[PDB]
């Protein structure tokens, strides 16, 4: 899918707000406030009708996806003892599926009564139906390329039957838990060891008797092609700047995954930097949902594929130099999604055209606007971009400052 | 709102009843069994569509709130012996809504199918809509007036050791709608809301003794708590010298009364009258103070509404007695109030055009008239 | 177990009273925050003791059946504004317990320090307890007798809407449950109540199918016959003469309820009956299958030969002038030799009774009080 | 579905073995470790894929219920001492499905390749399919009857409608082949069965005149009573003199039985081994009755099936040893029955045909083969030692 | 330890009992009704006060291991409405606590009141914490061993840091669930799977470094001293009858216990018959507890320790021929322990003397007795004692 507007009427902190997305990448600013998360779930809360047309998502039935009554806004009077709320609350959504249907969904929560969705929510939960019922076909010969939805929250390092090949499920499992605000990097390396440690199994069945080449030679090929497409995809992005690379597993260090530097050898990733296993983390939680989702693909799974992903404080834990590496390293890695992604570095500020990005502010009674910068910040010294786009002054008010 | 007239078909002991009420007070006088509290019941539910029209009704529990089987007239055939259902049960009510709006609403129920409403009553449950709307706009210049709508039934009691921080749906003025028509009994929440009041106007006693340095809030909690203490005086005062009602922190927090010749003692260790009567004019007061905040030290005195009471003289002496019908009308002028009682005493200086007397025939056909 | 005296010293809002008890049925009148509440609580605590010498005791969890800080007097002073704790707060009973056996026990609290009692205050402990032990003996030539022990408050009140045996209530001491405590105890009495009636037509069914096994089994069939008659002759003398009601019934063709009947009106379930009515029939049953249950050897006049002492607040809560006329009359004759202590402020239950039986409430400026006979 | 013949090689225990069964009783005998619960197990993966296709049994998946790799024999050769994996498991079942319909099928398992049916399971499977099809209507003069599967191990002793419904009817074949029967279910379902018929005797004496008013509900359990009491008289009225089983409110809310000269005794002062006797009986009469409503007190005389039964004399009485197989032939003459034991008495009052006597060489030459001498009226003794081969007089 | 005597008044379904033991072995029997449970339970009841000083006490909440209300008589009369209780209720032991001094100590219940010790209760579980305190204290020359007790019911085969050498733990953990009803074979299971593989990694890391043979030699000889114990108790039992033996504990199919046959070669233990299944839970169960309770002994510990064993159903899931051999066996593996058993078959109460058989019969209101056989029983044809015991006849009663 893609969005390309969002309209909210009396939602958290905004009594009205309209913002508008850029293709391929767009990075909100908040000077002061919460408006940024306020954003992004409700964005995410306006991708939920798509995924609960897959059955597969009657394994999350979380609280959390549909508008609840603290969503809504409070308004307190000094000089009143009573306080209201305003209703309803709206989320309309403009955007683009089926790659040349544009649409215009609404969801909407009137004080206290359940949630209420228009026609169109309907038709995307239909639409969703169609591509579930068309991948579960078994005499079907034309191939289905399913679209990725992602949420990556700032509580993703917190809480730190496998098959692989297309089948009814292992494609639908690419969807579960794909909007949840908790980690997920228990279920990516059970994948992944269960997969190398298969592949071998495979691979020592295969010399072991050569006869049964049959078959047991394209699924080796396939096994292998997946962790090249995982590897690739991991290394675009840490390799060039730290030196490690070839995320691998390793049953000698304890039935851990481990990583290899040039000159400092094999170190499991679980005893290496923040920034690292936290980089690792969301390129990982990105590549294995691509691979399950498309398997047709197999080398390029994560260079052809389709989506939306929402990332909230993308650059924590990574230090300046590798602050103006992270967005192109994004979108050279996976060409063909949308990336929506909140951010305070002016390192990362500048490495982007003043239309990707999106300054959020609040009047006095709520109203908001999503304004684009005056100035340019693509190719500038940080110290332009933190004073031109944040209003900092990069000389900081020490006592010597006032004369 | 007042509602004028009354009809019953078919209603558990009624064949059929007609029944006309006075613009502020209507005294139900009939022994045991006569139907007074069929009559009440019947009130409530030809006025919770209203109340249906809004959010507090979500969370209702009370099975009694709609027309059941149980309510179906039986008849005794004594040859046979036997019990026979006649049907279909029916009310229906006459009345005015808002200023120059008359209406007349009907329910209906028939054998063991649910329960129906006609056209005219839907607009009822319109009407709460659209009140329910304009209470909630923002930057509004005509002001929204509330009616009040109370059920007290014997429910309320607070018997020996009954012993019956606040939500955000606790602070509008639509919560003055919570369990409005249940039967239960709702003196916790009134003792919540009451202690924050008075909490917080401490707070603000507080700071503007330690740092002079906001000022209209403070008014607007005093003349809160003016009010609901008056109405509480009003009943209480001139019969058993009790006046006001206070929370205090010295007492391990806990509502307390004063007393000229007694001191200052915790309200559940007082009699049962006394508990009893604060009880039921708190339910009043603090409802008419937070469904009209505008009127900031009349809301008692200039709300307008309708409250049933079912037994209004129990636990109060006969002295006592004759004295509760004139101080609910001081308390609350503007009130449509219609009580039941088998206590004399209670009439004892009541006009005749406001008491009806309950009779049935034979075959249970029912009268309500005025005493000649 | 009769008591004849009682005496209170710095109790709420008493700071002396003396007050004596007529044999059969005392009624104490005055009017609001008089003290007949306060009354009823210190005859509720003085006999608790004997109750304490029991098993059933150990499930009581009333808070009011022990002296407690917030009984003992306090004293305005008007000049500082200020209250002044007295202390200490004193009960003193004087009775008898069995036949020709006179005692005099006390309790007393000071302060904030635990509640304490005399020597004859264990002593009626250690009666209770005895008495447990001989009902609990197999092979017994001896009869034990049993008194009746119930406070009926208002907590019993049954308000709109408001409303598998375990092994321990198919026992003689299972009549002294909850029987001083500040609750109702309407649910018991229904549980058992209903497994009486099923129990009986179970047997009517068997001598119907079979008349084969009618020989030691007919005599528990008599037992619960009579034990239902005497339940429902207890709760007609109250309801039936000036309501017209009588003979409250389990019914399994009213989806299994318990219903009365009317010669007018036809057969229907208590639940959908007035208030008056509903408590009536609740307050006479409470004291008739306790009656019952505690001496199973009377068989059917349990009601009528049953000793013991009832407490009633506000007898006369939802009965209208002309049934308030016939209730002290009412239970005089259901139950001829139980002490009645009783509560009203109501002139119509005072119609027809003797002046020997009404203490009037007084008091003076200092809190002195007197409970004195009519002139 | 009966059984005739059972054939096994490469099978646990058995390199190679051929049993007949009996028409009505036949009964396993053998010391420990000499393939009674082998036997069993093979019977009861054979009679699996009817269940397969009932819409209720559809949805377990044991894997007890198809062949797995444990199953598969091991040789010893005590010259390199390594097991040696043999292969393939094959188990090939001959029977019939209904009146006068003979059938074969079969079942094997190669190495770790998952076990693969053949097509005449599926014959079964689509039979069953045929019969859960049948009764599913509300419209036929035809009546359908069903057969009973059953299997009760030695685990068997540890864990709200009669209407003549597609779902009551499926509810016979609740876990029908890993069934569990012990006291606590069987007194919890019959007090419920029990209050429910009072309930109706009672609304039948207070108005008499509203008799028409219930009947298709009430007669279902007035006869379910009638055919359990039926079967529980069978197992003990003739040793003791108890009868009728029953519900009593009046006798401190239990479970009680009659005796003419003792009269009411609770079912709760016996011994737990006879009480698990009397479930046993209780839950096979409960699941005949549900299964064929249209006889609804023969149920348990005129239903038809297999039941297997291991151990049928664990924890009982030497006394009560003497009659459980009379008792069972007794309360269901419709029924074949599959029951293993090792016991003295229990043979010692069945005839010598239903007797199987297992054996096996040192390969696996396994044999089922019959006593050479007699059994029915004999001793313990004379049991013990020409069926055993055991000596009466312990080696002191 | 040692219990002589027991009395029992208004227990489950005894008005009053009085039975003694023999001091090896006794059997009980009944032919009617519930009674062998009762006084299994009884014995098990008044045996807890010397658990409690343990520190593996009522802290887990095991409520059936004090005397509960609904172990009181209860007397229903059918001619009278009511139904009281009968009061109190009482269990009295007479025994030896050690070599030399006789206690008689005593628990009872009044209604619903709880239940009340007397003083020699009080001070079994002081004897108990004496013998904790002196065995945490390592500074001492000589050693104590612990007694032993163990309870099996009929359940114990429902749903079938570890540390061996002596220390302040793993003597005190051989009383861990000792009297409860549930099974116990899983934390078997793992201990001797740990030993196993603890000793052949320790023999394997002896060819890396043997400069610490002198301390890796002793410690390797622990581990291999226990296990032979351990196998001999299970080889006195499973052998002689059906040959399998020394069980042991392989890898190689998938990480489970096996054992070995002359024929059949090595099968895992859970494939066999429900006998030897049976009969491996019961002496692993007494043999590993012996061992963890005094290593000291180190090779005998399953030959020297002493206590008291209670057995509901001892020949369960048993052949006739396995029945004549299972008593002189438990004998043979324990020769120090007091067994109290229950059974049924005449198999095998023609296989010990009169002296150490019981039989429970019970008045019509509730008086029972525990008498001795009139006639003999050891060495006698099954039928004789068929007849002569149980009273029933050897010729069926067919038509
Ligand atoms: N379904 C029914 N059919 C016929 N009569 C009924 C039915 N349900 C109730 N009744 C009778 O109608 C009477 C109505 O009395 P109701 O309690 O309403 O009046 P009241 O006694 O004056 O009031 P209260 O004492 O509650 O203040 C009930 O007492 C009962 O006798
Ligand atoms: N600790 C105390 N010290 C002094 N006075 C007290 C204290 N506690 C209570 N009181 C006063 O004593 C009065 C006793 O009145 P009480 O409730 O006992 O009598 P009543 O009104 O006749 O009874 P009821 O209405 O409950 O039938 C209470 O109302 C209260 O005013
Ligand atoms: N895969 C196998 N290969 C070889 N022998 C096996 C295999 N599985 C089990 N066995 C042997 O088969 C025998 C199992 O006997 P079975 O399970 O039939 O018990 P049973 O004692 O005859 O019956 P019951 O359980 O009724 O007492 C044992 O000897 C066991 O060693």
């Amino acid at each position: 899918m893609r969005i390309d507007k969002l309209s909210l009427l009396n939602f958290r902190c905004f009594k009205q707000l309209d913002i508008t997305f850029d293709e391929h990448i767009t990075i909100l600013v908040a000077p002061n406030g919460a408006g940024k998360t306020t954003v992004l779930d409700a964005v995410r809360l306006a991708l939920f009708p798509f995924i609960r047309g897959f059955d597969a998502s009657l394994y999350v039935k979380d609280k959390s996806l549909a508008i609840r009554t603290e969503d809504l806004r409070l308004i307190y009077r000094q000089e009143a003892l009573n306080m209201e709320m305003s209703s309803p609350a709206k989320i309309t959504a403009t955007g683009e599926w089926a790659s040349g249907k544009t649409a215009t969904w609404m969801l909407d929560k009137r004080g206290e009564q359940p949630p209420h969705e228009d026609k169109m929510a309907a038709q995307l939960t239909r639409w969703g139906e169609q591509l579930q019922k068309r991948v579960r076909e078994e005499h079907s010969l034309q191939q289905v390329e399913l679209p990725l939805m992602l949420y990556l929250g700032t509580a993703r390092l917190w809480y730190q039957e496998q098959r692989l090949d297309n089948s009814a499920f292992s494609r639908l499992s690419g969807y579960d838990d794909c909007l949840s605000a908790t980690s997920n990097y228990k279920q990516f390396e059970q994948w992944y060891s269960w997969l190398w440690l298969s592949y071998r199994e495979h691979q020592i069945t295969q010399l072991e008797s050569p006869s049964a080449k049959l078959k047991e030679g394209v699924r080796v090929q396939r096994m292998k092609e997946a962790i090249q497409a995982i590897q690739q995809a991991i290394n675009c992005l840490t390799q060039q700047v730290t030196g490690w690379h070839d995320l691998e597993y390793s049953a000698s260090h304890n039935q851990q995954l481990v990583m290899s530097h040039p000159q400092y050898g094999k170190i499991p990733l679980s005893q290496l930097s923040d920034g690292l296993r936290n980089a690792v983390a969301m390129v990982a939680d990105i590549a294995f949902r691509c691979v399950k989702l498309n398997p047709h693909l197999q080398n390029d799974a994560a260079l052809k594929t389709q989506g939306i992903v929402l990332i909230d404080e993308v650059d924590m834990f990574l230090h300046p130099a590798w602050q103006q590496q992270i967005i192109q390293s994004l979108r050279s890695a996976f060409p063909q999604i949308q990336f929506i992604v909140t951010t305070h570095s002016p390192q990362v500020l500048s490495t982007v055209k003043r239309e990707s990005i999106r300054l959020l502010e609040q009047d006095e009674n709520g109203n908001g606007k999503a304004l684009m910068p005056l100035g340019a910040t693509y190719g500038e010294p940080s110290n332009d971009v933190l004073q031109s786009v944040m209003g900092v002054d990069p000389q900081p008010a020490v006592k010597e400052k006032a004369d």
